[PDB]
């Protein structure tokens, strides 16, 4: 409550140090975990500040994230895309499915830390697969379901009418089932699939049921931090230091307070209205 006690003013500027930025460009925080096919530039990237543009978009399945506000703040927070391969054993179905929904380069993909499993000879067996942690960190596994456009679609894949998908860990259980029918097509798309994910604590051990529909994960994302995070901003980054980021570019940390965005990353004044 004063001029001399809040900061009002910014250059519309991001500094580009003292902290580590990392501009999503055109992919969201989400396609880049998924493996997008745009987003293969961001394997295994850190950031203290990911920042996401107002003009990204998808090109690769029709996806939705039930938990996707959690999800994104869980990974933003860690501050890695750190991924490692696992080898899961899928004995009895077809791994690797593509879909022309997903274009890498000119040809039929898929998301690159996912693997669409289907029939083998007709049969989609009981699949009952673990993988324990016996790291001294945590694993994030990230993995999904599809929803089939039609039964004959369903059929053809599944050789099942119905997946039924269950995983689980000493912790937590999470138990989903396809939803089939015919939703607006996106890239020529009537069918869908939607995103869940699985923390494996040290000791604990990945259980994953299924009988169909399962989109499995390759392998698992570390977590590394707690005080990375992410904004979204269309600020340029440039070449200055600066300690407080806020969406409207970074600002000095100077006076108590401060009225620029209730939004802000780094040593900062604090928000007042
Ligand atoms: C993979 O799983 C099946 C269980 O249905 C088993 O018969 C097979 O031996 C397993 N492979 C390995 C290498 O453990
Ligand atoms: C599936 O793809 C993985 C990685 O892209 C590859 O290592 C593996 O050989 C493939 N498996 C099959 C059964 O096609």
């Amino acid at each position: 409550l004063g001029s001399e006690l809040v900061q009002s003013s910014s250059t519309g500027e991001i500094c580009d140090s003292p902290h580590q930025i990392l501009d999503g460009k055109n992919c969201t925080l989400i396609d880049a975990l998924l493996g997008d096919p745009q987003c293969d530039g961001f394997q295994n990237k850190k950031w203290d500040l990911f920042v996401e543009r107002s003009k990204a978009y998808s090109n690769c399945y029709p996806y939705d994230v039930p938990d996707y506000a959690s999800l994104r703040s869980l990974v933003a927070s860690s501050g890695t895309l750190e991924f490692n391969n696992e080898s899961f054993n899928w004995t009895g179905v077809t791994q690797n499915g593509t879909s022309s929904a997903c274009i890498r380069r000119s040809k039929n993909s898929f998301f690159s830390r996912l693997n669409w499993l289907t029939h083998l000879n007709f049969k989609y067996p009981a699949l009952n697969v673990t993988m324990p942690n016996n790291e001294q960190f945590d694993k994030l596994y990230i993995w999904g379901v599809h929803h089939p456009g039609t039964d004959k679609d369903q059929i053809f894949l599944y050789a099942q009418a119905s997946g039924r998908i269950t995983v689980s860990t000493k912790r937590s259980q999470q138990t989903v089932s396809p939803n089939i029918g015919s939703r607006p097509r996106v890239r020529n798309i009537p069918s869908r699939i939607s995103i869940y994910w699985t923390i494996v604590k040290p000791g604990d051990i990945l259980l994953i049921n299924s009988t169909g529909n399962l989109i499995a994960p390759r392998g698992y994302f570390k977590i590394r931090s707690g005080k990375s995070s992410i904004m979204r901003s269309d600020a340029p980054i440039g070449k200055c230091n600066s300690e407080c980021i806020t969406p409207n570019g970074s600002i000095p940390n100077d006076k108590p307070f401060q009225n620029v965005n209730r939004i802000t990353y780094g040593a900062c004044p604090r928000y007042v209205k």
